[PDB]
């Protein structure tokens, strides 16, 4: 959370990649946003206007949790795009196994080395993160193993069926955020979220969030949604001011009575 302009109505300064700092992880950024359909079987939320003031826009792919479609998250989404990330959904409700996560960024790459059109020399390839809800989750798992996926997010993943391959959790890329609710009985966090836990082969903030449902997730994403944001901030625009919530003895997190905190890889 440390921020040298001290947020609030104040203005914080730019993150080390050139966009725009935040007073808040949570609520929405500066960017307006639009939504539509992508390559016929993704859907992005984005920046209305991409690459203004030299910027190439960082990338989260998104898996929807098992029966769900990108509608079921558009406010997590939304918001991530509202805080200039370029965010691609695999419209599968049936996301375990990464491929369509892949699959849509395939397609972002090459509409980004294209000469002209929406995306044409305005993303950064060298900042993509993945996220999703259970199945989504342990599809973003799948995802991760792919050498251009620099973080993941997976909240609540399933990760002891539909399509899951339990082995892809020692062959991640990058570190891992792993979000886990006390509450959740439908992925039950012993069973899905501690082997994740011992068998990764990266660094992994596991935060459980007492008292949430496995469909915390949903919609907004709740106390999730300032969390998730902070992650991929940090990583993929460079935010410096995310670095104190993950990483420390005093993380913000790991002085939050409402988390449980397990690390492994993370300064401490």
């Amino acid at each position: 959370s440390t921020n040298p302009g001290g947020g609030g109505g104040g203005s914080n300064p730019d993150t080390g990649t050139g966009f725009p700092g935040v007073s808040s992880f949570s609520a929405d950024g500066s960017f307006a946003t639009t939504s539509g359909s992508a390559g016929l079987s993704c859907t992005v939320f984005r920046p209305s206007t991409l690459g203004a003031n030299g910027l190439k826009h960082p990338i989260i792919v998104w898996g929807n949790g098992t029966t769900a479609s990108p509608s079921t998250y558009s406010g997590i989404l939304e918001h991530w795009a509202s805080h200039g990330f370029v965010v691609i959904a695999a419209n599968t409700s049936n996301a375990g196994t990464g491929q369509d996560m892949l699959n849509c960024v395939d397609y972002l790459t090459t509409q980004n080395n294209r000469s002209t059109g929406t995306y044409a020399n305005k993303l950064d390839l060298n900042r993509i993160g993945a996220a999703g809800h259970s199945q989504g989750g342990g599809g973003t798992i799948m995802a991760g193993q792919d050498y251009r996926i620099k973080v993941t997010a997976p909240f609540q993943p399933y990760t002891i069926g539909l399509g899951h391959n339990s082995s892809s959790q020692s062959n991640q890329n990058g570190p891992m955020f792993l979000m886990t609710g006390s509450a959740d009985t439908i992925a039950s966090p012993t069973l899905n979220a501690l082997p994740v836990y011992n068998r990764a082969n990266v660094p992994v903030f596991w935060g459980e969030l007492s008292g949430a449902s496995h469909f915390e997730p949903v919609g907004s994403a709740g106390d999730f949604r300032g969390p998730s944001t902070a992650w991929f901030r940090y990583h993929l625009m460079d935010d410096a001011s995310a670095e104190d919530t993950f990483y420390g003895s005093n993380c913000d997190l790991c002085t939050d009575n409402d988390w449980e905190v397990r690390r492994k890889g993370i300064n401490a």
